[PDB]
């Protein structure tokens, strides 16, 4: 599988975004190719352009591309969805109830594809109502963990995008979301409020679960406000510490 060489160590694989093909060939470099890069669909105004802009980032980075909705933007479901029968990158963000259509329009093409699930402020328990008309529901869907890792089992899934978590906000709800995650062999991407000051611990909760595949996103607070790039020194500092830590594992 082509996203499996982005696992340092196979246990963590950074997802940052990039603002340009010259900052996802930058940011490729420094995480020493441990990451998969970001290109927003939002960012463009069809399907067509989309796929015509992620092959030419591809290129360049081994096709280490992230699909990206737009920071879990779930009117973005659909043109994802469409995108994945064109371009399978590495890596693709989806929400809940648009995982098993996106496996589908893969026609067959290795790809790794998350599934958006939130806190829920009950312990133990996630919200799959992620979709368009779900989301917008009275009443959300809010169920174990476990069984929401198993619906996305059956429709193709490879993880769980654990979003928004403002940072440490909800520490112990993401605690049993790591536990439930390692005890079933699943994967897990936390997503929301990352920053170089809580990064560490965000990752360092889910090894010491015992989650074999970690993939944080960290977005905005490393992006330089003034170019619009990811900023290489950050990642930098980011693989620094994703190697400090699992070092520790062995
Ligand atoms: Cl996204
Ligand atoms: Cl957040």
């Amino acid at each position: 599988t082509n996203i499996q060489k982005r696992f340092y160590k196979g246990r963590v694989a950074l997802n940052v975004l990039a603002n340009n093909i010259e900052n996802a060939k930058d940011i490729f470099e420094a995480a020493e190719g441990y990451v998969v890069v970001g290109v927003l669909s939002k960012d463009y105004p069809t399907v067509e352009e989309a796929v015509t802009a992620m092959k030419a980032y591809g290129k360049e980075i081994e096709d280490a591309v992230s699909i990206g909705l737009g920071a879990g933007d779930n009117r973005q479901a659909a043109v994802v969805a469409e995108i994945a029968k064109h371009y399978p990158g590495s890596h693709i963000n989806q929400v809940f109830p648009s995982v098993g259509a996106t496996r589908a329009n893969l026609g067959g093409k290795d790809s790794w594809i998350n599934s958006l699930v939130s806190p829920t402020g009950k312990v133990g328990y996630v919200n799959i109502s992620t979709g368009p008309i779900s989301a917008a529901g009275e009443e959300k869907a809010i169920v174990p963990i476990k069984t929401a890792i198993a619906l996305v089992r059956d429709m193709g899934g490879n993880s769980l995008k654990y979003f928004p978590m403002k940072g440490l906000a909800h520490e112990e709800e993401y605690r049993a979301v790591a536990k439930a995650c390692a005890e079933e062999g699943f994967a897990l991407e936390p997503t929301g409020g990352i920053d170089k000051e809580n990064f560490e611990t965000i990752v360092r909760i889910a090894l010491e679960a015992n989650v074999e595949r970690v993939i944080p996103h960290v977005y905005s607070s490393i992006i330089d406000k003034e170019t619009g790039n990811t900023k290489v020194e950050d990642v930098r500092e980011l693989l620094a510490v994703v190697k400090k830590l699992v070092d520790q594992y062995a």
